[PDB]
């Protein structure tokens, strides 16, 4: 598939998501990096988002709870180039009912080539990276040509 | 889980999705019922959408292609009460790349209790039902109450 | 591929299956439509079946419980043209051990093109549909042609 | 859970199933042990069963093809205690459409505790075992106590 | 695909694994077969292995707990040809977090064609089989040729 | 549960894995950062490894091909604390036979909290991160305590 470029802005649109057993883990991480995160645009699934705004006082755009469709809402935003970073702490030790949604979301994040962290170590590596606070160009699939070839 | 209601408008917002090996099967179903479908509002994933509007002249609100995010866009619309009927002809004899997206879409449609058809027989029954062209209430989960329980 | 036709009888052979968290929904639905379900022949997996028979007094041919093989028994009956309608309320908010059995059953229902409802709205539309109490022809794959093409 | 006992007959009801890329393997295996297999009752999925009977002249009770519902037909027979042994050479290297049916089939063979082989090595150890031609007691879930528990 | 052969030594390297609900079963099975098992080399996942040695006094090479990587460690050993027999009593009635690991390990055992038992009935037939203590040749995929093709 | 800590050495042990449709993408990424990667220890699955070394002349500890067990070999080393970073470019637009193996590897990489990149953007952010060349502490599950409770 042919590729094209997209610019991730200096102020990132970050999606924050965590399963219940990983919530306290995501909360700790968000709290120790708050000064930095307060500089970007935050999005989150329903429960996670409300817990964060409650604990940190930061402004978060909360979507629907994951099981109720929040996961796919974030997925759609990503496919629309509305999300630049995805922090998804899914539980690797307890199966969830929205497992397909979880896999679907990660699949799309892979496809659209945006930075993705599924654990703390990766999250720290990402936010400490130089281009986290600067604009940078990434290579994304050329959807227009992808679609055109589908209709030939 | 506490339930509430939502009213499906007389002119239904119908999403039409089909995997490649099912596109001809969907095309034919749409042509056979065009006189009826013309009275409603059509949505579809990228490829399916363009193939239809071209072969019938009907106006279809085409989202991104399934693999590229279309399925999740539809799922999001469903969870937001913007889609009232789902017609999804997925291939039952051929694994696909966006299988998780497929399962996640069907799960949400189940959750939000909207009429869903995954084959021709079900689609025919739904479309021939008396209230297909009428406003009718459906029971939906009470998100607000559901969320509160979560933040407690 | 290669398709032929089957005629669903006026007196439908209906399979009723529900996951625990959805059993009350199914039960209520059955009670509200007992007059009509009174006619037609009813089948069900173990637990679901006995509960219905025990609360409504209707005759129900109960198979093994889902986890014990009931889903596959229904599946087999469908592929053998013994089931005409499938009412399957699977839980979209909880994971189950017989998940593959569930997906397998829905795959076969799709393949054999019979009316399938996975939520109340879909069930209501199918049962309210005019040709629900009539003989209706459905397009089904021609197994003979399919098998012949396998042993070429 | 409650467990009771069942006796596997001296003369076993064997189910033979193989995916397309494993068919030649199953065929050879069958040919090498034909004299012994002819002493038992043979069952198979559509394609597999015909290929075997056409090549060996053996009497095989062929079910529908796997993708068309044969796997579930076998699963049901196992759950009903009509299949005592399962030889299923599935393909661990290729896609395969009826994947859930495959997992569901193996799930039931595990649940109902019957000898199961998914490769030649295991198939050989099983058929060469001293009690392959004898009656053998196996522990199986006690459905009665299971269902009774599910109710009341 | 090119196939070659490997010889399973007379003294087998057995891997023993069991999900929680099946541990008691495996334990008892091991004790009733302790005489024969002592003549072999035993391996097991963290929890399973410790319980066994702490009850039978037998020497068991315990890997990591399954959910922590045990299943994959066993998987690697098999592909490396260091495991000859796999006795894996996985829970067919309860969803586990390491589900993919479970499936991946079973996939590999199938690929490398080693004797595998997933229930007691199969475990008994395999262990009593004549060549369980003899050196036996098995067909395995010829990796050397398989790799060479990949690099053409 | 109980978490302990581990220190990734300044000289990282990097695992490189890619599905066929992503190999060209990984090669390009590798050569683009060869100067830096040259200072670290590289590991990879069969095909990927050979293709890399045979192209850059860098030393690569190649494992078996993914479908043949290499995915689990890598997963095993990660769980053993031998792999510090994982670059896994899996195909998001094409389903693979060793899919369970793929998910299991990703699951373990999540549990053991190591930096994980599934696309180029994530890989670049990690490798461009300042502490990529420093000794860094990461929180990991306290296995000892974990196992202790299991045997309480």
């Amino acid at each position: 598939m042919e590729l094209t470029t997209r610019t991730l802005p200096a102020r990132k649109h970050i999606a924050l998501v965590a399963h219940d057993h990983c919530k306290q883990m995501l909360m700790s991480w968000v709290e120790r990096h708050q000064p930095l995160l307060e500089q970007h645009v935050l999005y989150a699934t329903g429960t996670t988002g409300n817990l964060i705004s409650r604990a940190t006082g930061m402004n978060v755009n909360a979507m629907l709870s994951g099981p109720m469709g929040g996961d796919q809402q974030v997925g759609a935003l990503i496919s629309e180039g509305k999300i630049d970073v995805l922090i998804f702490f899914w539980d690797p030790l307890n199966a969830v009912p929205n497992d397909p949604d979880v896999k679907a979301l990660l699949r799309l994040a892979t496809v659209w080539n945006i930075p993705v962290a599924t654990n703390v170590a990766t999250a720290d590596f990402i936010i400490q990276s130089p281009h986290f606070n600067d604009a940078v160009d990434i290579l994304i699939p050329d959807y227009q040509r992808y679609l055109a070839d589908r209709l030939k």
